[PDB]
């Protein structure tokens, strides 16, 4: 098995990604699935070593998607025959292009009555600028497209380039914690070779380890004698935790190190925070214990203890985004059976106060200065939002983005009935209810994606929530001055419905620097 007969690819799709991977394995052969090695004898008679790299889909894991892409030579771009191209589809397309990958468009679900292949092919040509003729048609239920897919991989994706004799240079594109093998890194070997007993080094840290095991999923985790230039597999080396083998980092040899690391390394970057407190019977200790265990399998999550006068003790947890938050929540409740209450999420604000030289990073609203007079300026993160929707919903969506302080930067037609929109919007407005709103007004037909584009100064203020003339720190939030009144009313009306009834009247107030701007009351229990 030579390196010229190796094919490194990944599947990119929101649109039946997992299914395809299964069909691919069954056809060839018959811990999360990753770095799968398959053997395939093509029509040309030769047998090929194929490596399938699993990639995440959501924008929250954008950096991780890019690192996985940088480990491949090609990608199967899955597009649903009915939906056609979506915002994620376009975003992922460009990231693949960005990593010089050969893109193989795969239109699946061709069987559905709603399917419209000709339309999708048209989009592939006009929007992606690819050859509609090179698109592959697939259908799980009918069982077609696999051989054609495998053949396209062999014939269209170039083999890996790298020298097995040069110093080791392996890119880490994923990882997980193994209770027996320790923290395991899923890697792509560009140069050199690695084998058990080797003394390796992590280039971003300079930390060294002794390899204990190497291999790949076949689909079971199988140990190999080594991994060489072009290979995709895993490496174990008595590594204490997944934060020591950060995605995007380069693994080389301690004594004979490669010249430069793979470019593009970036540490995990939390973007959305929320307070998490124990609920029902769950105690603080149990929540903390749960977070510690979970964290062992999540290299991106951060958290620290915090307290509220009403909620008690909890944690200010930082996530990569809303899905990541959702994933953590469900796993804490499911895996560890803990009951938790989560505050409204918030972004990281940068505040410049009068008597403090350095700008302060606020990840907890209650840490935002109470004294507005002391604030010289506040900046918040903005993102570029791309949206794809049927023409019928364009107006309602535009109005929505506009209400959320969005600035339109572009509008284009992806076909006579499909519109593409680009909007610069504050991330703070996006994490409130944008997702459910855009989905309801589009009947689930509109899609969107976004990219961080930097911080910008804004007229932001802190609002406090008082329950019975006395405030509750955990409910304080940051809002744009112009949206204050509206957010205040919404938050108040929400609490009037949220909290139950008591023997006494429950007065809810939302104050802006001392003055009340929203009031709501819950009459006595009766």
């Amino acid at each position: 098995m030579e390196q010229k007969n190796v094919r490194n690819f990944c599947i990119i799709a929101h649109h039946g990604k997992s299914t395809l991977a299964d069909r691919l394995l069954e056809y060839t052969g018959a811990v999360k699935m990753q770095a799968v090695r398959m053997f395939y004898k093509a029509k040309d008679g030769n047998t090929y070593k194929l490596h399938l790299i699993d990639t995440p889909g959501h924008v929250d894991f954008s950096y991780e998607v890019s690192r996985a892409l940088a480990a491949c030579e090609g990608a199967l771009l899955l597009i649903d025959a009915s939906q056609g191209i979506e915002a994620q589809t376009v975003a992922n397309f460009w990231k693949a292009v960005e990593q010089d990958l050969v893109i193989i468009p795969v239109i699946n679900k061709i069987d559905l009555p709603s399917a419209d292949v000709d339309r999708v092919k048209k989009q592939i040509e006009e929007v992606l600028g690819l050859d509609p003729e090179e698109a592959i048609l697939a259908s799980a239920k009918e069982g077609i497209g696999i051989e054609e897919i495998l053949e396209a991989i062999v014939n269209r994706i170039p083999p890996p380039k790298g020298d097995p004799q040069k110093p080791l240079k392996a890119l880490i594109f994923d990882s997980y914690y193994d209770p027996y093998r320790g923290a395991v890194a899923f890697v792509r070997i560009f140069d050199g070779e690695v084998k058990p007993g080797d003394k390796i080094m992590l280039m971003s840290t300079g930390k060294e380890y002794e390899v204990t095991e190497v291999g790949a999923q076949t689909p079971k985790m199988t140990k190999f004698d080594k991994l060489s230039a072009g290979d995709v597999g895993y490496i174990a080396a008595s590594i204490k935790d997944v934060r020591d083998i950060r995605i995007g980092d380069t693994i080389t040899h301690a004594k004979n190190p490669t010249k430069e690391p793979v470019p593009g390394f970036q540490p995990a970057k939390p973007m959305v925070y929320a307070g998490i407190y124990p609920a029902e019977d769950t105690t603080y200790e149990e929540l903390r214990d749960a977070l510690e265990k979970y964290a062992i399998n999540d290299a991106a999550i951060v958290y620290e203890p915090e307290s509220s006068p009403a909620l008690g003790m909890g944690f200010r947890v930082g996530f990569l985004g809303l899905l990541h938050m959702e994933i953590v929540q469900e796993r804490l409740e499911r895996e560890y059976g803990v009951k938790i209450i989560t505050t409204a999420p918030n972004v990281i604000y940068r505040v410049k106060k009068k008597f403090t030289d350095e700008v302060i990073e606020v990840r907890n609203p209650m840490d935002f200065p109470d004294n507005a007079g002391l604030i010289e300026y506040v900046e918040e993160p903005f993102v570029l939002v791309t949206i794809i929707t049927p023409k019928e919903y364009v107006g309602p969506i535009i109005q929505l983005c506009q209400e959320k302080r969005g600035i339109q930067k572009n509008m284009t037609y992806l076909d006579p009935n499909t519109v593409y929109l680009e909007y610069e919007m504050p991330l703070s407005e996006i994490i409130v209810d944008f997702h459910d709103k855009i989905k309801s007004i589009s009947r689930g037909f509109a899609s969107y994606d976004y990219e961080f584009i930097g911080y910008r100064p804004s007229d932001l203020i802190k609002l406090t929530v008082l329950i019975n003339k006395k405030p509750v720190d955990a409910l304080s939030f940051i809002v744009h001055a112009d949206r204050a009144q509206k957010f205040a009313r919404r938050v108040a009306e929400k609490l009037r419905e949220t909290i139950p009834r008591q023997l006494f009247e429950v007065h809810i107030q939302v104050a802006k620097g001392g003055k009340v701007i929203a009031s709501e009351r819950i009459k006595p229990l009766r």
